[PDB]
């Protein structure tokens, strides 16, 4: 069958490291790329192809209870150990990540249909906005 | 509202570069991480939270017609210019990527409900298998 239409979800990827190395892809890209999974959407009409490709990485779960301090290794990030405490301030979910970094934590809250997340470390603030699906 | 349940799809991400830099994340990780979009699935029961996070990157489209040579800049990979020719060999879709790299190309075919992709460059072969969704 020459009909390759569909959404295709990568189940295995063998020797992507060697292929990328043969293409002179640099070390630090290869270390990340080998952890990705790819989804391939093929829209084919006769001999006309459109290929659409998204690469995905599942991050480490986080489970916690508000008010119960917990140990967190930030493996998706800087891979440091912190002691996280999540509390409510009104409807704002507030987390302090005690550890090497000063003023490290985050705040999470809903407004309308958007979820706001503010990450802080040192004098830096990163503001993320999410839409509900 | 303290109910943060849902699937949440990142719409914006401001100063992730500075936050990651404050965490001493290395240059080449930061260059990739700033191109990601995150999807956050929150399962919340009272004050028990489970956070599940997937990071996604949309790659460059590829549109072609079998038998019609086309120019391809491999921006998702090594960012080289190749002249790609895609032909059928039976039900196997065969692509030669003429350019600097010797023996560069790929083969794509279906078997059952799986799509097989073999990437080649030099003496290296990378074998990918996809499941239909």
């Amino acid at each position: 069958t020459r009909d390759q239409n569909g959404t295709w979800e990568m189940e295995s990827n063998e020797n992507f490291e060697g292929y990328m190395k043969a293409l002179d892809i640099d070390f630090a890209t290869r270390k990340i790329a080998v952890r990705l999974t790819q989804t391939l959407v093929i829209d084919q009409d006769g001999d006309n192809f459109k290929f659409k490709t998204t690469s995905t990485f599942r991050n480490y779960d986080v489970d916690f209870t508000v008010g119960v301090e917990f140990d967190e290794y930030t493996k998706s990030l800087d891979n440091r150990h912190v002691k996280a405490l999540v509390t409510w301030e009104g409807d704002v979910l507030v987390c302090v990540q005690k550890g090497e970094k000063e003023n490290r934590g985050w705040k999470k809250w809903i407004e309308g249909d958007k979820l706001y997340l503010e990450l802080t470390c040192g004098d830096q603030v990163c503001r993320q906005v999410f839409k509900k699906k």
